[PDB]
């Protein structure tokens, strides 16, 4: 159990924070106020208004990404010290970290300060769309592909 | 690598599609629609309709804890046979496999079948219900507690 691994981990969790915070603060300001934030200036809030999917979409990407990859990291811990209890120990151990640390305490939290979240997770958020945002189109319309040639959605 | 270990993993992210394919049909449901199956019988959309707060949040620690589970399962398989280059590996292939069958696919599936998703879920996730409403609850008491002490939410 090395000292960075659990740095590691931590920075992770934060990050899962960091985003599923930022997902309510966008979200509860959207669209009246986001738009009154927009047209004064500067600048996050106009960046948020305009391409709204862009944002939540890197969000729902970033948020997966690190919750899978701290999990996972806690699991090759919890295997490598208990055998094959450590998938029970790391499930149970992660589905309340996830829970508590990156999720309802971070929701909680930004019902009640979505004005300074939203402008200062903006720019971050707008700099890991570069890349988030295609992968989670893509995702998208190959999976609403893959619905329509099931007969699962209407056809086109 | 069992078989049925896999099988195990394929129930999970099943399990996962179920909860976020019942999140948006709840939810784009609501309200009207729902009041409107609710006031007609009969009789899942009474119950969804009623307490709706104990559906979403079963369904976010339904979502999560098979999330994590399956993500832990994987990355026993992935160190087991690559080493350390399966946190790696497991890390990947989950996101790849919760992003496009257990989110983008479902929820993009719900839109288009709110009405049936929802009716055949309510009592299965009012099953979970019995125990996870009051985990989830708990973890929110405490969660809003431990901001409040910390001065981060209007103080009581
Ligand atoms: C805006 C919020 C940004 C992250 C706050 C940390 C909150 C929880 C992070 C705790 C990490 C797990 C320990
Ligand atoms: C905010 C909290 C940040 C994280 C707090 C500490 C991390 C402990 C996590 C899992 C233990 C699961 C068993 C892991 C086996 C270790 C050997
Ligand atoms: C209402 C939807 C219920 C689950 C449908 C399966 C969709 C995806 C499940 C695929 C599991 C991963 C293989
Ligand atoms: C709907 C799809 C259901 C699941 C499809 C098959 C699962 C493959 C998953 C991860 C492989 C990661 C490497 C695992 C190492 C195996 C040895
Ligand atoms: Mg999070
Ligand atoms: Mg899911
Ligand atoms: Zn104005
Ligand atoms: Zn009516």
């Amino acid at each position: 159990e090395n000292p960075w691994l659990w740095a590691v981990l931590v920075l992770l969790l934060a990050l899962s924070a960091f985003f599923s915070a930022s997902e309510t603060a966008i979200t509860t300001l959207y669209p009246w106020k986001l738009k009154e934030l927009a047209e004064s200036k500067n600048g996050p809030f106009r960046l948020l208004a305009e391409d709204i999917t862009r944002f939540l979409t890197t969000i729902l990407v970033g948020n997966n990404l690190v919750n899978i990859a701290a999990t996972a990291l806690v699991t090759e811990l919890a295997t490598q010290a208990f055998g094959s209890a450590g998938v029970g120990v790391a499930t149970g151990a992660m589905t309340f970290l996830i829970l508590f640390f990156g999720e309802i305490t971070p929701k909680s939290l930004a019902v009640h300060h979505a004005e300074a979240i939203a402008r200062l997770a903006a720019w971050p958020i707008y700099g890991l769309s570069v890349l988030f945002y295609p992968v989670g189109r893509f995702f998208s319309l190959v999976s609403g592909g893959l619905l329509r040639l099931l007969g699962l959605e209407p056809r086109l």
